[PDB]
């Protein structure tokens, strides 16, 4: 996974990161055609403890290879340490959906749900629990291709859930009841979150339970209330989302079933 720095053309800064600026750039690969990349830099990785914390991201990402999961391209372990990932040129899914609300067809929305279900069926095959399935963790490579990633300070921390609570940023509005009540995160709770993520896509990047306090969400869910059917959502798609939201995790579908059903809904929409 080691990359030669001279083969990277470092472009503009596209964001801030916990360890240093994140830039876009070009990787003039010796084996593959030139590719656009996102480059995470690390200002203090000359320190072994800082370097190990920063590189945890490369260690996690290196395990996976799927067309709808952000790919790790490589690492430069000589100072300054860089992590090189594929660039998703169209950026965050939420802003993309908001800007193109009147331009995107329903078929494109279902296609994004379908592509994410393939990424999640793949992670479930590896017995990997994502823990934060939400539109904030999805990037857009093109108008017909989205990619699942993961972002946030809590990912670098030893006690990830504890950090979120300290700042009151636990994603209660996306979480399965067993994750809220017992801090249980499984393939079934990822399914619950995926249902909320499909709702966000159909709602064109609107957040769930807007204007509702976190403490009140728990009560509503326990009482059987669920996010409403988005406008223009096919009834079969809503039925699928309501199955993701079964209070009992054993009644929820698995991602292989979600993928097969989303493929059928997409085919029917396009027809
Ligand atoms: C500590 C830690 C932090 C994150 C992870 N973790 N886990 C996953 C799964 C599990 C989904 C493989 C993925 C990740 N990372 C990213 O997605 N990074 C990640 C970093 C930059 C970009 N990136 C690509 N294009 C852009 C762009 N236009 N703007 C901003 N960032 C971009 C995309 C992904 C793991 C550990």
């Amino acid at each position: 996974y080691e990359i030669q720095r001279e083969r990277i053309e470092l472009g503009r800064c596209i964001g801030e990161g916990q360890f240093g600026d994140v830039h876009q750039g070009i990787y003039m690969s010796p084996e593959n055609p030139a590719l656009a990349v996102a480059i995470k830099t690390c200002k203090n990785c000359t320190s072994d403890s800082v370097r190990e914390k920063f590189l945890q991201e490369a260690l996690t990402m290196r395990q996976f290879d799927h067309p709808h999961i952000v790919k790790l391209i490589g690492v430069i372990t000589e100072n300054p340490v860089w992590i090189i990932m594929e660039l998703c040129t169209l950026g965050e899914l939420r802003s993309f959906l908001q800007v193109r609300k009147y331009s995107l067809d329903l078929a494109s929305l279902i296609l994004y749900a379908y592509q994410l279900s393939t990424a999640l069926a793949y992670l479930e095959s590896k017995r990997f629990v994502h823990r934060d399935i939400a539109a904030r963790n999805v990037l857009v490579s093109s108008n017909d291709c989205v990619k699942l990633g993961d972002f946030g300070l809590s990912r670098y921390m030893e006690d990830s859930t504890y950090y979120k609570a300290s700042k009151g940023k636990l994603p209660i509005k996306w979480m399965a009841p067993e994750s809220i009540n017992f801090r249980r995160f499984t393939s079934a709770s990822d399914v619950w979150m995926f249902g909320v993520c499909m709702w966000e896509i159909l709602m064109h990047g609107v957040k769930p339970f807007q204007g509702v306090k976190n403490n009140d969400v728990i009560g509503r869910i326990e009482n059987g209330e669920r996010l409403p059917m988005p406008p223009n959502c096919p009834p079969t798609l809503y039925s699928l989302m309501t199955k993701c939201w079964a209070y009992d995790p054993s009644r929820r579908p698995r991602f292989t079933e979600l993928k097969a059903q989303l493929s059928t809904i997409l085919e029917e929409e396009k027809a």
